[PDB]
């Protein structure tokens, strides 16, 4: 259908085995020295060879870092690629409370290797990050952000983009050449999971359509959270599950009862039966939010949590971007949405649908902070169903009823019907997926200015984009 036609989501394909030579020129290793000990990072070290330059990446100071490796790339000369160990850094930074201290680290070292003038191709490593093949666990969403944050860095700075690569639980040898291989060579490929049966690759298609009559999702009732509910995307959301027949809607925002349009909408919901709860509740706040809860009616426990709530404003750059700005987008996407999924984790929800963006899921040049964040949503979805829980992330393109906004449109993201969107979501419920990203296309328009600094191999699924580009 028309709706149908919006829902695209991500797979994984078997990719070709890499070579069996080593890189020939030198690696240069990026280690976070309190967080060096997981096994995985002693595996890496240990298949990148001795040879390897290790740099220690220490605190978060650009200029420190600028300094340092200005030095290493004098004393060493040029190096073959940059191998991010940083991932492994998951705690949060100490000044920066939203922001896992591998993610602040990476940032920097992408600003700071191209403050330096090393060339090299960055590859940032994970482990567990991403949901790969049949069976996979994502045991790690926070490092799941940083895929949000490298495709981002793969259009900012193109030239100088390794990629990424999630390895296995266990780096056998087999694992190892698999990665060695690929930094000597990986065909072009740049979004990457090394796993027991194979390397596979991420590639974005085209949803299966809808099936009606197919139905898993249970009817709409109880109470249902929607965080950003009084306005926007969310607002649209509760009309919809208003007219579902939820009972009861709690809508909360930074503003509440406050929020512009908040009382015209508190209005339209009762004419509908429904009753309407609107708090000034800040998922971020652990407290307020576990207050929120606390005060759910016994005849109308809670059901379902849709969460809307996030900006995508004071973003910047990669070359620009600071902890700061990166952490005030982080809040109410890493914060908020850890805080959702802990204090639910036990009830048995129907829904757990976290909103994402199409910059986490394909990558928007000027929204680092903003694909990190929401990367880390669908990576914290992936995750939940590991755990036997419901979840869902949709990552949204461009809706309908500000050069940002007019920069997609160009790019041929276009604008949304919003009955159109909220009809794919149901879609994407009434099916219980896990993933999905919701967005109108032209791909004539895309596909080449995506492409125009560097391939990808994400596009080559969608055959519109292949058409496209010839």
């Amino acid at each position: 259908s028309h709706m149908d036609a919006l829902r695209y989501h991500i797979e994984w394909n078997r990719v070709a085995e890499p070579g069996t030579a080593r890189p020939a020129g030198r690696l240069l290793a990026v280690i976070s020295p309190d967080h060096a000990g997981a096994p995985w990072v002693t595996a890496v070290l240990d298949a990148l060879g001795p040879d390897t330059v290790r740099f220690e990446a220490k605190g978060t100071d650009r200029a420190a870092w600028a300094a340092q490796l200005a030095q290493l790339r004098e004393d060493e000369g040029e190096f073959h690629a940059v191998v991010s160990l940083l991932a492994a850094a998951e705690a949060l930074h100490t000044d920066h409370g939203s922001v896992p201290l591998g993610l602040a680290q990476t940032l920097l070292l992408a600003q700071a290797l191209g403050d330096a003038g090393l060339t090299a191709p960055l590859w940032c490593l994970t482990r567990g990050g991403v949901a790969a093949g049949r069976g996979d666990v994502l045991s790690s969403p926070v490092q799941g952000a940083l895929w949000g944050l490298g495709r981002v860095i793969g259009l900012e700075h193109p030239d100088r983009w390794g990629g990424l690569i999630d390895l296995p639980e266990t780096v056998d040898t087999r694992a190892a050449a698999r990665l060695t291989g690929l930094l000597a060579d990986a065909g072009g490929e740049d979004q990457l999971a090394i796993r027991g049966s194979g390397v596979l690759a991420r590639r974005l298609a085209h949803a299966a359509p809808a099936v009606p009559g197919s139905g898993k999702r249970p009817p709409v009732h109880g109470s249902v959270l929607v965080t950003g509910g009084t306005g926007g995307i969310g607002g649209r959301v509760a009309r919809r599950l208003a007219e579902q027949g939820a009972a009861h809607l709690v809508l909360t925002s930074r503003r509440g009862a406050d929020a512009p349009g908040a009382a015209e909408l508190r209005a339209e919901l009762e004419q509908l039966g429904v009753r309407v709860t609107i708090a000034a509740c800040d998922a971020a706040d652990r407290e307020a939010l576990a207050a929120l809860l606390a005060e759910l009616p016994e005849d109308a426990p809670l059901t379902a949590v849709f969460h809307s709530a996030g900006v995508a404003h004071d973003d910047a750059p990669v070359a620009d971007l600071t902890l700061g700005q990166l952490d005030a987008l982080m809040r109410a996407k890493l914060t908020a949405a850890r805080h959702l999924h802990e204090l639910t984790a036990d009830l048995d929800l129907d829904a757990f649908v976290l909103f994402s963006s199409g910059a986490a899921v394909w990558g928007s040049g000027g929204q680092p902070g903003y694909a990190a964040a929401n990367a880390y949503l669908d990576a914290l979805a992936e995750h939940r169903r590991s755990l036997g829980l419901t979840a869902s992330s949709v990552a949204w393109g461009t809706w309908g009823e500000p050069e940002v906004h007019d920069r997609l449109v160009r790019q041929g993201v276009l604008a949304m019907e919003p009955e159109h969107a909220l009809g794919a979501l149901d879609q994407m419920l009434e099916n219980d997926d896990t993933a999905a990203a919701i967005t109108l296309m032209d791909w004539e328009m895309f596909a080449p200015a995506f492409t125009a600094n560097r391939p990808s191999a994400l596009l080559s699924t969608v055959p519109e984009a292949v058409s496209a580009l010839s």
